[PDB]
């Protein structure tokens, strides 16, 4: 199939992208994971994501999502993941061509313990994919939760 | 890696599916598409969930979904998804080992316009996994609309 119109000025994310991560929070320590990303899409305004992450040693795997990432042309995004720890967001924001960002927060999180408005960015700065979540808890504002960096394959 | 114990009873679905399926609704008249699903895991308590449709002779993609089941050792399930609609559910459940059925029913369905309800259910009839979705909307009640009877592969 061929990319759609939508898609095709996100067409530099679409492929595998691999390479570790590092989370902290004022709640935890500094701890390390890998990391495997991959956009596609099938004809249709829509850019699928998968993901996973797994310890180094083992690495056995720990976390994993899969999402629909919905571009249009003003500039703007509309992107839905389900992860594994069992949340549902309904992500809105923007991407930027130039850059080569895509911006988001969260507007809905179902299903959350604790968790209030998350916010996902993923910018390929210096050829790789730099993504970075920051979190909201009911006791600890917006902030740098995790950061990843990742490579093509 | 082992089929978490939270899973095991449910791993005559891990595997691929392929069949076919039917949309009636009383707005649409009859159709028919192509349909795949895909179960697996990774050693979680988790089964990880990936459906596509396509559309029969041509067969070009009209839909995907993905997501996330858990099991409880206790009967209730909560399954989590994104579709490439753009639209997420919270589905909530309880399943059954020797009719061999997982009954779910939407506990969230964000980013609808016009969907209120959903419910689906996957159960294995005398050796098919049959997949039945029902929905309601602003101005419809909860009747059916999905069909779809998959062998495995
Ligand atoms: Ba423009
Ligand atoms: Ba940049
Ligand atoms: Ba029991
Ligand atoms: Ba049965």
């Amino acid at each position: 199939p061929p990319v759609h119109p939508f898609v095709a000025p996100l067409s530099y994310l679409l492929g595998t992208w691999r390479g570790q991560g590092e989370g902290e929070y004022p709640t935890i320590p500094s701890f390390r994971y890998g990391e495997e990303i991959r956009f596609s899409h099938s004809g249709k305004p829509v850019i699928a994501y998968t993901q996973k992450t797994w310890k180094l040693e083992s690495g056995a795997p720990l976390l994993a999502e899969s999402g629909y990432f919905r571009p249009r042309p003003d500039g703007s995004i509309e992107v839905v993941i389900a992860c594994s720890t069992g949340l549902v967001e309904v992500q809105k924001g923007t991407y930027n061509v130039d850059e080569q960002s895509i911006k988001l927060k969260s507007d809905l999180v179902g299903n959350a313990s604790k968790v209030k408005e998350i916010s996902r960015e993923f910018e390929l700065v210096d050829g790789k994919l730099s993504y970075v979540v920051r979190l909201s808890t009911t006791t600890n504002p917006l902030q740098p939760l995790l950061k990843a960096i990742l490579d093509k394959l």
